[PDB]
């Protein structure tokens, strides 16, 4: 019933790859990237949403610590509570913790709700990515092989199911027998495959890719 491959870049639903730098804002980029695609599906415009906005404004009330980490679920909740989020163009990413400078005048997107998927269920994640859009997930990126990844289907034997780095699953496929998830990262274009990492799929929640998935929606 589901397609064998999906790639949301092919439907103009993914913005350019971003660069987080010294700031641990991966959670924030994961969140906006998920919302960006929902905005494209609804409005037909692809605009990069402000990760910085999340870092500066979705703080203690959402259990997040800006550059010292956070959560995509709580970020989606901030966007709901805030009744908006600014464009990246208006609230650019400065890779450090700042005061909250959200202005409703430059609101580029809204958020109605978000869904959390069951832990470790790669079948359920496969469906969400096909039926709903790119899904915010965490991975275990705490290995040298992650940093050193250049291409191919990434597989790390030491990889736990405990997540620590925010990424975005923009599709899935099969590279000569090896099933993978197509993962947008936030380390610039010089990381992996033009900023993307294809990661092992259906290998026992490898690197905890399906440990904490979630995606937002912008309802009519
Ligand atoms: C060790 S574990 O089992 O893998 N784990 C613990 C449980 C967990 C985790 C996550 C989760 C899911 C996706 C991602 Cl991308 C992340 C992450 C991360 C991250 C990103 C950058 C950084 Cl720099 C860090 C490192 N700092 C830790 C930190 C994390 C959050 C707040 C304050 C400090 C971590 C965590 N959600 N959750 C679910 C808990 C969410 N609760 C619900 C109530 O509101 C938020 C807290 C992690």
């Amino acid at each position: 019933i589901l397609p064998d491959s999906v790639d949301w870049r092919e439907k103009g639903c993914v913005t350019e790859v971003k660069y987080q730098g010294s700031c641990g804002a991966s959670w924030a980029f994961s969140a906006v990237g998920a919302l960006e695609a929902q905005l494209k599906l609804k409005t037909g415009k692809l605009v990069s949403l402000s990760a910085q906005n999340l870092v500066d404004c979705s703080t203690e009330k959402y259990g997040n610590k800006g550059c010292n980490g956070g959560f995509m679920t709580t970020a989606f909740q901030y966007i709901i509570d805030n009744k908006g989020i600014d464009s990246d163009a208006s609230y650019p990413y400065k890779a450090m913790d700042q005061k909250c400078q959200y202005d409703s005048k430059y609101r580029a997107a809204t958020c109605s709700k978000y869904t959390e998927l069951p832990y470790g269920r790669e079948d359920v994640l496969k469906e969400a990515v096909a039926n709903k859009g790119p899904v915010s997930v965490g991975v275990d990126a705490r290995h040298p092989s992650f940093f050193l990844y250049r291409s191919g289907v990434y597989y790390e034997p030491s990889c736990t199911q405990n997540v620590n780095h925010g990424v975005l699953v923009v599709g899935y496929g099969d590279l000569n027998g090896k099933e993978y998830w197509l993962v947008k990262n936030s380390w610039g274009h010089n990381f992996g495959e033009e900023g993307y990492i294809r990661m092992a799929r259906n290998k026992g929640n490898h690197c905890g890719i399906a440990s904490f998935p979630s995606y937002p929606e912008i309802l009519q």
